[PDB]
């Protein structure tokens, strides 16, 4: 009964990340924009303080998004609002019951942020070498089941962590977008093509068939122009060498 | 009934955290001492394949730590392990039951390990300036509760998780340890005991006073000696801005 609702932006992984849980759970709630990155409204620190989205309001009377109550609690932190709606939403099974199956479900959002969310971010934003992010990378798939399935077996919220930063990583490099120059965008086309990367291919497209993907996804082309909005991915500029 | 080997190191508040959440769950546990940074043994890959402390064996038949068996399931990631450690030991209460305070503790983990962590780091390892550590800290001392109490409200694996960096800043200043500047030392020994930080040293002190900290710290002077052999802690060696 309580009210959601998640202070979102189309081009933010992070916000995808709780969109598809949401999606996954079958909650009842609410999505408001924000330009957090260009515009950012004089009310937003009222929902997070931090000034980064996601944000999410939680209970409180039913009020407009730009009109945020003192009420409603306040959650900052995807990977954190990913285990509330979890928690929200048990009979949704959005982590596994086993708690061996659960550790396998966080280790793999821990490797993630630890080891392969910092070398994206280098890449695409500081032209950084692609040979540490294609590592990062390979260690991620040897995490997953080998044979086929999601990181934890059944879908959890581990794959609502990841799946937004690799469905980006492909229409990304397709169209440049990011300060890693030519030559290093062609090498991880080639190195994302190969049979080096044949299981996280699988996993991405088992991960953007399920609905919660499809319902959260503006289309490639359309997240890609909203890519472009972004300061720091500074269209139209490479860094060499 | 499955037994649990910590793998450890008296150093690495990233095994720390794990021995405070074995201790408040009454779990049954062995720990082994690995010479992770300065003579790594040829099994330790075996038990985990990152080769980071800690490293958790869990089931399998009993063995030897130095003789892992293939059967027992290998945990990574001391976060994953926190949260484990809850799911197998419900009656314990490691986290709260209400989503809303669970929420509270999993966000102030992601505050601490996506603003906080990396200054530790980088200002201890690298030298780099002391106040985006300071501005840091003030932000997670603002995520507690403000009239005393733990993460959460009652004390959670929240406070495993971050009171082991906490604990060994203040040694650590006050025995030079660290690559910062003397400037940076002097400003953040008087920071942490200027009244702006009279909330976190109450949670220091409240998170120090459980048996859980005092079963799992060598002391002050102890945790001391044993930082000093971290090889990335060059004595003699100082950055400046
Ligand atoms: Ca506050």
């Amino acid at each position: 009964t309580k009210q959601i609702t998640l202070y979102t932006a189309t081009f933010s992984p992070y916000a995808h990340r709780v969109r598809i849980a949401l999606e996954e759970a079958g909650a009842e709630y609410t999505t408001y924009d924000v330009d957090i990155l260009r515009n950012m409204p004089d009310w937003f620190p009222l929902v997070n303080p931090l000034k980064k989205i996601p944000a999410m309001t939680f209970g409180g009377p039913e009020v407009p998004p730009d009109q945020p109550s003192p009420e409603s609690a306040k959650i900052a932190e995807s990977l954190a609002m990913l285990e509330f709606i979890a928690d929200l939403f048990p009979d949704a099974k959005l982590l596994p019951t086993d708690p061996v199956l659960r550790a396998r479900a966080r280790t793999f959002m821990a490797l993630y942020e630890n080891y392969v969310n910092g070398q994206f971010r280098d890449v695409w934003f500081l032209g950084t070498p692609a040979d540490p992010l294609l590592q990062a990378l390979e260690m991620l798939q040897g995490a997953l089941p080998p044979d086929g399935g999601f990181a934890a077996g059944e879908w959890s919220i581990a794959d609502a962590a990841v799946i937004p930063f690799l469905a980006r990583m492909f229409p990304y490099l397709e169209a440049g977008l990011g300060l890693y120059s030519k030559e290093d965008g062609v090498k991880m086309r080639k190195a994302m093509a190969s049979e080096r990367f044949a299981r996280i291919r699988q996993y991405v497209r088992d991960c953007r068939a399920r609905p919660s993907f499809a319902n959260t996804w503006a289309g490639d082309a359309e997240q890609v122009e909203a890519a472009k909005t972004v300061p720091m991915l500074r269209v139209g500029e490479h860094h060499h060498h």
